[PDB]
């Protein structure tokens, strides 16, 4: 019973549309991902359900015909948890901070990309 709690914080300027391709490679959804409104935070939760396995998956969101977001999480059996957030268009950026442990928590902040000085 490893669990992964997921906060998705939408700061994109648009609605995050959940894509059907969203998938759990291991485990099950206690609370499953939904669309998330601009300037909104929602929490989704996944449960590991077997012997010496863990929870692992990727949530995919669409930014209104404009871009694809991928949020990966892994709370393995033994090991370090792993997480990543990626945007297929340079105009969006994901901040990823997630927990260590067993009942773990990760927050993905989907934001507008900033321009770096000089």
């Amino acid at each position: 019973a490893r669990e992964v709690h997921i906060d998705v914080n939408n700061k994109t300027g648009h609605t995050l549309q959940l894509e059907d391709k969203t998938k759990l490679d291991g485990g099950r959804w206690r609370t499953s991902p939904t669309n998330v409104a601009n300037d909104q935070i929602k929490t989704f939760v996944a449960e590991s359900n077997g012997f010496m396995t863990g929870t692992e998956g990727t949530i995919y969101y669409s930014i209104n015909g404009e871009a694809e977001i991928s949020l990966y999480f892994d709370n393995p059996f033994a090991g370090s948890n792993k997480y990543d957030g990626h945007s297929n268009k340079s105009q969006y950026e994901i901040i990823t901070q997630g927990g260590s442990g067993n009942q773990s928590h990760v927050t993905y902040t989907i934001q507008t990309t900033s321009s770096r000085y000089g």
